[PDB]
């Protein structure tokens, strides 16, 4: 396979740092190095995402292709980032609960409007 | 001793593996949880992994949409002798082996949940 | 005797070859046309083929859209030898090398088009 | 990798027939076999495409989750399939013409409003 989510923000300087903050998320890369925001690549904890601004250049080739209005990230403790999120005052959509096929989760929209589903052996055969 | 990989969702994981094992000769590499319905199988083809997920269960972080049908290509070095297993298994044929154009010889088989396999010798 | 064959779009194929087979260590196995610029190669990863096509030139039918980053997953044996040529060979590195839960060993690296390239030791 | 396109029609019977006449396809399989058409598979020359019902239940479990509304289909022979169109007197969207790219094509729109773009050595290594 599938696409690489990407994200488009009006200020991705504002939106990687409240991604960061009261998400969890952690900054792996961004371009340029120094000054305003191109383009970064953010763990979520359950896989990466890039940001970019909403048109421009793009700095990536196969960037500017599609853009994601509903992420869905599966996350290991739910509840810790559930607590996180709403400490910080984010815009809950759902509150966290428990789903009847067994999931738990929550919905929240980010800085911008952008809504994102956070959710909850091996035998090698030879 | 690189593998690429190839994720396909199924609802009944179970049921797929079972089926691809049967039908199309790959093997089960590893399953998760180690107890009840598989979430997660992948499958050795002897050239790349096939990497069974339930539906709504995806490998990493997606953007939200549905269930769409996947055509998956295959080579395959005898493909006169795979065409027959799959007819003696029951898949549907989708494109009877045939020539084509330039050396090739294919055919298309629809799985159990709808995903369009394409086998070529060798292009 | 099978091969799954994975599928990329990129702007200038003559550079991605030459690109994916310095950086990953792939081997060009086919190349359409003979003369001038690639349109089309094939390229074997010694676990699965990847399709190397031309933005705009799909391998068969299509929906009109856009060309999209493609994330490719890859298991391999050495991953700490496959880092090493990796970074010797300039790449951007994503996702450092490093240990994630259960015995898990992998990196993250973007391409020249800017698809990322997951390496797995065999998860 | 990608999907399989697949087709929605109000009535895929005739649908199924004007595709065939018009468009030059070729009928692979079709369900159920006898009387009217909930699901088929149509040979387009330049690769399968699957023809549904708009609602219903789906006979292909994986079926429903995407609705193509253009098509890009590379043929052979462009303006034969561009002669066949017109005298069948197709709604011609754009007629047939060189793009300064190297491709010859045109566009068309079927039955039921969908868009239909048509566009026209090896050395193994070893």
């Amino acid at each position: 396979s599938h696409m690489v989510v990407e994200l488009a923000y009006t200020d991705p300087d504002r939106a990687v740092d409240w991604l960061v903050r009261v998400f969890g998320f952690r900054l792996l890369l961004r371009q340029p190095a120094i000054g305003t925001i191109r383009h970064a690549d953010l763990d979520t904890g359950g896989g990466i995402v890039m940001v970019r601004r909403t048109g421009e250049p793009y700095t990536v080739s196969c960037a500017g292709g599609h853009t994601c209005k509903q992420v869905i990230v599966w996350v290991s403790d739910v509840d810790e980032h559930f607590m996180r999120s709403t400490a910080a005052g984010a815009d809950i959509v759902q509150p966290l609960q428990d789903k009847p096929w067994g999931l738990r989760q929550y919905l929240v929209r980010d800085l911008e409007g952008h809504l994102w589903e956070f959710t909850r052996g091996a035998v090698a055969m030879t």
